[PDB]
């Protein structure tokens, strides 16, 4: 495995700081069936862990977004793990108000962000379950009921306070992970819009800047991202297949097409993985890029995960800069 390159953007001086966006791909649903061209040892829990935890620690973020973290791996490995590094963490699960066995429960994924505490101090956390955002604003909408919530996915967002000596300041960080099927591109992009005005909000209880990380499943051409990067999308956008504005001044750290894929698989692969920031508030300085395209295919690698690639999404990491 080749080091893959630092793009730098901008130069230095304010604070700088990193944040790393990483789907792990969860025990559950990494089986042969969907992943027939990667060894049965290779896709084991027991394996690829191991190269996920020297992903995250190698990456030394300061702040780190995770998706598909299984219940039981985030307590009993992620966070203490990540406690020894200097971190603290928050996590919740898909499926609470779901009836099933603790076997179940254990292996229910979710989204986790986490953090230096030498650099941060948690003030307030919070999870957004969108199913339920939708049922509270469903509005006699019967594409709403019926193909919105019966959607379990969520997200999750902290309030942290940025240690003055880095440059009383405040700093957001959301993490999210929307809907995958693309039969579904209103349903991710309604998942977003939730997403967005429950994170403003949010930020009115406790003008403020935002770091906004997600698996978005969504292209940059896509309805989503164009509505995340513009500041809004017309109600008539095909994306809705059955002009909506929100607050926020948001940029993706890669874009202008700095990675060509996020995941990586046989059938599938782009960029459907993001980092946003608010542009009023920070820059960013750098980004990691792409592993390069000659190394997998000299080495015949066109699908993850690998014996060398414990996921199949590449995480993202940029470094940004920060103002008051
Ligand atoms: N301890 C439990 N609490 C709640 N639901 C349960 C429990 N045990 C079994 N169930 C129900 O039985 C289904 C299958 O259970 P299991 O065979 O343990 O996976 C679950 O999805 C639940 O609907
Ligand atoms: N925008 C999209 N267009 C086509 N397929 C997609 C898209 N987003 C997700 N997928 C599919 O869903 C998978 C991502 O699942 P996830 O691990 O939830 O990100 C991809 O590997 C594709 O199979």
């Amino acid at each position: 495995l080749p080091p893959r390159p630092w793009i730098t953007l901008k130069e230095r001086d304010s604070a700088s700081f990193t944040v790393m966006c990483y789907n792990v791909l969860c025990d559950k649903y990494a089986t042969r069936q969907l992943y027939g061209y990667c060894p049965s040892w290779a896709l084991n829990w027991e394996y690829r862990k191991k190269g996920i935890m020297e992903e995250i620690v190698n990456c030394d973020a300061d702040i780190i977004s995770l998706q598909e973290v299984e219940t039981e791996q985030y307590f009993t490995l992620f966070l203490p793990a990540l406690k020894e590094r200097g971190y603290d963490g928050f996590f919740s699960p898909k499926s609470r108000a779901k009836i099933m066995s603790e076997q179940e429960r254990k292996h229910v994924d979710g989204c986790a962000i986490f953090f230096k505490t030498e650099k941060f101090t948690l003030v307030q956390k919070h999870t957004v379950e969108f199913n339920q955002v939708a049922m509270a604003n469903s509005d006699g909408s019967e594409a709403m009921l019926n193909r919105v919530m019966t959607k379990d996915n969520i997200g999750v967002a902290v309030v942290l306070e940025v240690h003055k000596e880095l440059f009383k300041q405040l700093l957001i960080v959301a993490n999210a992970h929307m809907h995958w099927d693309p039969e579904y591109s209103d349903v991710k992009l309604i998942q977003t819009m939730m997403f967005v005005s429950e994170v403003k909000n949010i930020l009115e209880k406790a003008s403020i800047p935002l770091v906004l990380c997600a698996d978005l499943n969504s292209l940059p051409d896509s309805g989503v991202v164009e509505y995340l990067s513009n500041g809004g999308v017309a109600d008539n956008h095909k994306d809705f297949k059955e002009r909506i504005t929100h607050g926020f001044q948001l940029k993706s750290a890669y874009e202008n097409n700095l990675m060509p894929y996020t995941n990586y698989t046989f059938d599938f692969k782009g960029v459907i993985d993001y980092i946003f920031y608010s542009k009023t508030h920070m820059n960013v300085l750098g980004v990691l890029g792409p592993l390069d395209p000659q190394w997998l295919v000299e080495n015949n690698i066109t699908g993850c995960p690998h014996p060398h690639i414990p996921s199949d999404h590449f995480s993202l990491l940029t470094q940004l800069e920060l103002h008051p």
